[PDB]
């Protein structure tokens, strides 16, 4: 149908916006602490602590499969990155600190993205 296509153009544009959002968030992690999944070869107990691992490469795969239906689902995944880190790592670690800084700097980006999503519809 013509509607199904209109719908698909909206998703494609949402994906385009979320891709730019993802790039902006990932720039706030210059150390690349959150770039890839935590290695289960190197942290073999990880899944005993963290039940829903997340990282920027895994978000990018979902994004490019147009697997995010709305900004809420995208934010859920970004929040996992931060919250998993803040639980697994102690407060006095470069990892925890990196998550706090990503959360704080990401807030600004996410704030405007929500306005753009509501605005463009």
């Amino acid at each position: 149908s013509m509607e199904q296509v209109a719908m698909e153009l909206r998703l494609t544009e949402l994906t385009r916006l979320l891709r730019s959002v993802l790039d902006q968030l990932q720039d706030k992690d210059p150390a690349r602490i959150f770039a890839q999944p935590v290695s289960l070869k190197e942290v073999p107990d990880y899944l005993d602590h963290i039940k829903h691992p997340m990282d920027f490469a895994t978000m990018r795969k979902r994004l490019e499969a147009q697997g995010y239906k709305n900004l809420h689902e995208f934010e859920e995944d970004f929040d996992l990155i931060i919250d998993n880190c803040m639980k697994y790592n102690a407060r006095d670690t470069v990892f925890y600190r990196a998550a706090v800084r990503l959360r704080d700097q990401g807030g600004v980006v996410l704030r405007q993205a929500r306005r753009e999503v509501d605005s463009i519809g």
